């Protein structure tokens, strides 16, 4: 019956940030809700006109009914064409994927505190939206009194091809195909078909959920062969793999992680052993907190490595550019070029890849690497819920003091740099400051400190350990008995106890 415009209020609270905006379900289900989001998404393109938007998500409640008013606002919009989701699925690398191959304007991923609603928005290059978009959004969504959006009953999405939606055509595609074909560019699937047959190394992942869900399910096991059971649908570390060094499958079984921060330099210290990478890297980056485990290879291999601040948001410039190929960022995953977002399935198949290759299970792996590299221990101390000023008095005293503490040895360690972390974008020429502290010693140890959540009533110190050890018989610690004496001196120098209240961490990874 057609195009229409809506009469509509402000809400208060549509501040995206990293990931998009993130509300519990009923917050998204508020009358006008998700229309006012998604018309602020849309008023930052100008030209819609012959343009394709994608759009998909991860099932889950709501999507289903979410899908079918972004598609009737994207009607209303003018894009051409909107590539959905078979049963509205897309994995954000999926989506990436298919933004790239085609073209698109961008997309709009439906995926996520356990059980909320998440709508992010990508742009033409596949990757998140940068930060002087999604304040754009934000102040549109306080400023707009209306929307737009095409009356239509809903699109069904149980069957591939294209189906009307007034001038727009609405294109199902099959979530997987796209993606599948890309990583299949980049490794052999014949010899990881192999080392599934034979069963007798266990799979390796970096980023949890990497392991579960249909594309895991299709690629894994319908297609690679492994076994059934072998996804989740909806473990054992490799440090213990390696301390406990010193006939049935394996791939159904334990599946071992592998730290993003050690994942990332294993993956580019046998990149070239993959097809996707035999010609060479062109560099790696990680995010600033990540260990240093991936710049010792970098080394080795005479390429840049780059330290970019928090986020996969920074790393789009370098890849884009071609002065990365592979990057990584602590407790989140890995990912290369292929894409522009970190991708759990990719590792989890360029592991698979490499044990096809070198014959040999992870814990052998992971200790020739240390062995080759020296081992970077790293832990992370969060300090949650600390009140608003108080954090930001252990960190300002501490950067009053980061001048005279260079040169000097503290204990065992000798301050090499002490700083407030600062990124020159090597293309943009966009500098981010302030972006945590680092105590560097010579050693190669490094002590970190970040403030995360300011704006909520309460601030998260995060503190970052990492001791570098290049004697082998040294290598297999447990990590916090390792990471003692920079504990002690992170908390001292910090004053972390007698500024904050806090006798232990909240959480220590």
């Amino acid at each position: 019956m057609g195009i229409q415009v809506i009469a509509t209020t402000p809400f208060k609270d549509q501040k995206p940030g990293t990931s998009g905006l993130r509300k519990p379900v009923p917050v998204f289900q508020q009358p006008h809700y998700l229309e006012n989001f998604i018309q602020a998404i849309f008023d930052t393109i100008e030209a819609p006109q012959g343009q394709t938007l994608v759009l998909g998500g991860d099932g889950r409640y709501f999507n289903a009914e979410a899908i079918q008013v972004i598609l009737k606002m994207a009607a209303a919009k003018g894009f051409a064409r909107v590539k959905v989701g078979q049963n509205g699925i897309l994995s954000t690398p999926a989506a990436s994927c298919v933004i790239r191959k085609y073209g698109a304007v961008g997309g709009i991923i439906l995926s996520a505190p356990q059980g909320d609603f998440g709508v992010k928005f990508n742009i033409a290059n596949g990757g998140p939206a940068p930060e002087k978009v999604t304040n754009a959004i934000y102040e549109r969504s306080l400023a707009l009194t209306h929307y737009s959006i095409y009356t239509a009953p809903d699109v069904n999405l149980h069957t591939l091809g294209e189906f009307p939606l007034g001038e727009m055509i609405v294109e199902v595609i099959d979530p997987v195909a796209d993606y599948q074909a890309l990583l299949e560019t980049l490794f052999d699937f014949d010899r990881i078909a192999e080392v599934i047959r034979t069963g007798k190394l266990r799979l390796v992942f970096d980023a949890m959920h990497a392991v579960t869900g249909p594309y895991a399910q299709q690629i894994l096991e319908k297609c690679l062969g492994a076994p059934p059971g072998t996804v989740q649908n909806g473990l054992v570390y490799a440090h213990d793999l390696v301390q406990q060094l010193f006939d049935r499958n394996m791939i159904l079984g334990a599946n071992c992680f592998v730290t993003p921060s050690d994942s990332l330099a294993i993956l580019a210290a046998n990149a070239q052993l993959v097809p996707g990478y035999r010609d060479g890297l062109a560099g790696i980056a990680r995010s600033m907190p990540t260990s240093q485990a991936a710049d010792r290879v970098a080394a080795k291999l005479g390429i840049d490595c780059y330290e970019t601040p928090t986020g996969w948001k920074f790393f789009g410039n370098l890849l884009d550019a071609g002065k990365v190929t592979l990057c990584g960022e602590e407790s989140f995953g890995t990912g290369s070029n292929h894409v522009r977002e970190k991708d759990g399935l990719w590792a989890v198949l360029f592991w698979l890849n490499i044990l096809a290759v070198r014959q040999t299970p992870v814990a052998e792996i992971v200790k020739d690497h240390w062995r080759t590299y020296g081992r970077n221990y790293y832990s992370r101390h969060d300090y949650e819920g600390i009140e608003g000023d108080r954090a930001h008095t252990l960190m300002s005293q501490l950067e009053q003091k980061l001048p005279s503490l260079v040169g000097q040895t503290l204990g065992a360690y000798t301050v090499a740099t002490a700083d407030n972390f600062s990124y020159s974008d090597p293309v943009d020429h966009s500098v981010s400051q302030n972006q945590g502290i680092r105590l560097i010693f010579e050693d190669g140890s490094r002590i970190v400190y970040r403030l995360s959540g300011t704006g909520t009533q309460g601030a998260t110190l995060r503190v970052y350990l990492e001791r570098f050890e290049p004697h082998p018989s040294q290598q297999h610690l447990d990590a916090q008995v390792a990471l003692a004496d920079l504990i002690q001196l992170a908390n001292d120098v910090a004053n972390i106890q007698s500024l904050t209240g806090r006798d232990r961490p909240t959480v220590i990874t």
